[PDB]
């Protein structure tokens, strides 16, 4: 749709390491979350999917979305069965692959949760109190979702 082979090997040029980047280019062009050996320092996984966005949807900014949404993703297990963990979990790698566009995720979260469309409702406001300026870490679902 968007990714091309030109646009991954440049995101991964600027924004990983030279022995990563082959690693960089394989999580793009499969929509995974990156791994690629950032071990020692566990915050660098994260900066780096923020390069990554920024170069690949640099033209279509609508398209990314923040890292710290992936958290709101919690809230599908809430429904205490399988298919809610599933979903869950779903969510988590969804929300941490950086060439993920967000139409995308989104579509594919919605679809599994949608025999649970209050979880899916209460995802979309913790993203919103997060856009808001709360730290969500701080407050759990059942402050701000009452259902």
């Amino acid at each position: 749709s968007t990714l091309t082979k030109e646009l991954i090997k440049d995101a991964a040029e600027k924004c990983c390491t030279r022995n990563r980047q082959e690693c960089c280019i394989e999580i793009m062009k499969f929509g995974t979350p990156i791994r690629c050996g950032y071990d020692r320092d566990p915050k660098l996984p994260g900066y780096v999917y923020k390069c990554l966005q920024n170069v690949l949807f640099a033209k279509e900014p609508k398209k990314k979305i923040n890292l710290d949404d992936s958290v709101c993703c919690s809230v599908f297990g809430n429904d205490q069965e399988d298919s809610g963990r599933r979903c869950e979990n779903r969510c988590k790698n969804l929300m941490t692959s950086p060439s993920i566009d967000a139409a995308t995720r989104l579509d594919s979260i919605k679809s599994c949760s949608l025999l649970d469309n209050v979880l899916y409702k209460c995802f979309e406001k913790c993203r919103s109190l997060r856009k808001d300026g709360i730290k969500i870490e701080v407050l759990q679902f059942e402050e701000y979702c009452e259902a």
